[PDB]
């Protein structure tokens, strides 16, 4: 049971905080100027370790060049840029077998349900899922409906659809966007069933309290925890705030 | 003979009711708000068991996390969302071999004849059919003309075309839409030849009586039975109505 | 020499009549209302037998469920619908290896030269041709230019192009449309060289005599014979007319 | 060294004349009405032998049904039609291994630099080139820029680009179009470097003298020779003119 | 550690100059008319040797026909032409295995982040990266965002995105365009982290001083050095200028 394995590795305390760091490809390094140390993957690993978080999410190149075994790794297999204007699509740049060799304890794969290319990602996820089972690495589906009929990605029905799709396609754990309130988020959590839900952190909030309040809602909705990037490492007090997040979640 | 095997497993009483539950990907969880228990796959299994139905249709994720061997399983191999706006296409997210490992007694695969991508589904079905024969699992082709010249999915000529294509491509059983009357539906059944036809249930009807009359017409037309989802589990009296369906069909 | 194998199996009397029955996918069952028995593949087999024809053309599903070994089988490997609106394309739904298992004595594959997807069918045909040689099953290329610049599928130069393409791509036999006259059709036959030509029957003609006159033209032009569906099984007098075609084609 | 091999087989006299006969797919048989015997590949092989040319170029179907070993064969692996209206593309209908079995001493492959599908042919050529090396068959790249920014195919800078691309991608010999004069064409020859150049003959010229003057210019520019089709076999005095072309070139 | 291998071979003096010569396919031989000896790959090798540069970059055809082992080789695996009008895409015409057989010490692969075909290149690069690791050949990613939302290829934020993408995808070294000043260029170098950065030389500059100026800034920003083509071999004083560069960089 790969969900059970995911939880042993990434949620030993019963809840999970994963420090997300695939932004260098997904958004580019403009994200890193607020807190320039955030451009340095070594700083990110130290941060996750020092705050006592459960894991980090890296693309293959960051993992190859920097990963040192100090915190469990989720290897994000696919990746696209914001320079791309087409129907949303993100193809694997790394295989599950290579992820195993790079030290990963789980793999991550983004899908964009609704995209004109939704079929391309579903076709590839089939192969990645089969390999995840073969290599006994839990599969985290990052389910982000985008393109087609999707307008507001945080709409209650879109986030619930994202969660269900991830369960239906074989996710062992999933990452989805927060709806902005625990009632509607709890329905997303419900339709995910036996598969645990991590809230994607989102753009840096106006205040630290605003983010803390979102996290409180995520936990009240019954989610497993958070996959947070910017709301930690875009801050000059990243470690201080990370430790506050740890106190709340754990 | 995989048709004979399908009938032995799914039509032991001479007619068949399959409880369809791929809706979580195809339509999303808005289908589940009417009767919220329907979001829970365990409730669906209990429903199929308690109503005395012949099988359930699950996507791979639901099968992996929830399937318990209590009712024969049809593993629906492909899937798409309603968020998608292009020419209709649904690609496999699971292989026949993996379906066997998940406890399937048959596999399902949706095609959209007429679609600008009709070719992509015919190419893949070729590989699925070959694997179905190799693994001795019946193939249920869900034949739903859509896109292209199709403007009325329940027109007599369209449903008969759906049926015949399914036969031509190697289906061992098939699921098609009802034309709304037994005379025109009997022609679709005729052109399907030796391959048994299941009626797709469709949106929830205004009355239970309306659905029962459709089912009566399907049976008068010589179909094997129904693959029904919403018209059972979207009702708050799901089990009561399921038993009335069992009474009529068997 | 797979052309020689094709002729031995499908043209023992020196000319060939093949009963075509892929219509259930290509056109759908509206083709079958005129003579409802035509929807029953068992009727189609009895008809080919009783009329003394050389073969039948089936898609894989009809071959699997109905083929009984009684008349040689050409397994039509690809197939598309008329519901489709794109640039014409027909992809394989069956392999040559599976065709062998289904009792096929040859395989058929449609190409649409000129189509925006011309390349997709030529690419697949390459694999099917290699497999035909490996399994020693003759390949019948059904060459029907359509899409692109094609405005008249029975124009003399379009049919001759169709024929030449089939030869060039490795057909062991071919099926092409009739031009409507023996002089222009004999040029198509000529450019096909050593590869035998079968005339595709086409829509049911207004009279039986119109069809027999086309077939007469086809034979004068030096074609091997005909691959006919609707002009036989859309007729309520299917067997009577089929036997008339047998005497014209085999009798000379 | 497959260039040396090519030259040993197809240029033993130091110069080459190859009789091209892929026209039946590329242009269709309207090419053959001027001299109807030209539709008969047996006639074409006799012509090449009787004129003492170095080779013939056939598609797989003509090679299989007609090739008799009497003149060295270049198996043209791809082919498209003039009925086609899209971005120029020509895919392989034959493998290198099959070419060997059909008795080829070299393989030919057409590319259309600039085409919207340029990538499809480069992708394929990569595989063909690799196989050519494995089977020790020289690769003749037929380089014809078309589509994209290409307006005039016989412009000096386009013919030179054609020649250079062939060298860069691994051609052991190449075929390109004539620019119409020896000075500009000699620059194409130069940029081709160690890879010999064959002039593609083109449409039947108005007079036999016109073509002879072209071939002279070709030889003046330092090309290896010609790959000619129409300007020989579209002429009712094919053999007599072919012998004049042999006297000139050799 | 293939970065270290790259540096040992191509940066033994601590900085690097690579002579780039993939122009024959990328731009065509119009690039060669200024200095017609530049069309001769033997000349290019001589230049690299006599100026004491660290490598050359060749396409497979040039490597096969001309590479003599005299200067370390980067085998540029993909290639496109300027005749092409679609969304930018460059597919491999050579495998890593073949590059090893051709005598390569590293391989190069161009990506165009932002292109409608971004996914196609990312998919292919994944295979190339896996092979590079397998054959122990450093992978140089040439990261040139183009198409999509890219308006200005030398914009500070674009070049830095280019650098980060290369790191994330698994480059052992990278080649990017210069921003035109050292301050913004040092941000690109920083976000590249442990992966060394080579500046692409660009169009032949108006004066020799202008190019040196660019190079002075590139080194100031902390780049490893330059991959220069035109600004050396397009000059009629090529060898001299090349030796003035060698003086500056080393
Ligand atoms: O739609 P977005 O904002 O790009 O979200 C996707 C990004 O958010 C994450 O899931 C979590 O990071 P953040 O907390 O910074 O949002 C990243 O892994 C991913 O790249
Ligand atoms: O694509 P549509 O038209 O929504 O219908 C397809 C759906 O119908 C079914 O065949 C049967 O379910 P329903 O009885 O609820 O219609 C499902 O398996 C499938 O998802
Ligand atoms: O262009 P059309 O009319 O679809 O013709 C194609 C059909 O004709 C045939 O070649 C022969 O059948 P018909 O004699 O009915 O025309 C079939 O095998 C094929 O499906
Ligand atoms: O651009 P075109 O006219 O189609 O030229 C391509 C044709 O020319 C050739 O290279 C040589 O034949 P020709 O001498 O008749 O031009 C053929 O092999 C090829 O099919
Ligand atoms: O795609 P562009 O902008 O034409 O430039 C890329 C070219 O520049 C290089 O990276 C370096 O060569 P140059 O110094 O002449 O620019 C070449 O390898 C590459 O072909």
């Amino acid at each position: 049971n790969l969900t059970e394995k995911f939880l042993r590795i990434f949620a030993r305390r019963g809840k999970s905080i994963i420090l997300a760091y695939d932004h260098g490809i997904e958004h580019g390094p403009a994200d890193f100027m607020d807190n320039p140390d955030s451009a340095d993957p070594e700083y990110i690993l130290r941060l996750a370790r020092d705050a006592g978080f459960d894991g980090v999410v890296f693309q293959r190149g960051i993992a190859e060049k920097y990963y040192d075994g100090s915190v469990p790794l989720i290897l994000k297999l696919n990746g696209k840029t914001t320079l791309y204007n087409g129907e949303p699509v993100s193809v694997a740049n790394c295989s599950v077998e290579e992820a195993v060799s790079l030290g990963a304890s789980a793999v991550g794969y983004t899908i964009y349900p609704g995209s004109g290319f939704e079929w391309k990602m579903f076709e590839e996820l089939a192969r990645i899922k089969r390999d995840a089972v073969k290599f006994d690495l839990p599969l985290v589906v990052e389910s982000f409906p985008r393109g087609g009929k999707v307008v507001n990605e945080t709409a209650p029905e879109i986030v619930a659809y994202a969660a269900r799709i991830a369960l239906e396609l074989g996710a062992d754990a999933m990452k989805i966007k927060y709806t902005g309130d625990p009632k509607t988020f709890s329905w997303a959590v419900k339709v995910a069933g036996k598969v645990p839900v991590l809230m994607s952190g989102g753009p840096k909030t106006k205040t630290e309290e605003d983010f803390l309040k979102q996290v409180e809602g995520v936990l009240e909705a019954g989610a497993l925890g958070i996959a947070v990037g910017r709301n930690v490492w875009q801050r000059r007090d990243a470690l201080k705030f990370a430790r506050a997040l740890a106190e709340l979640v754990y």
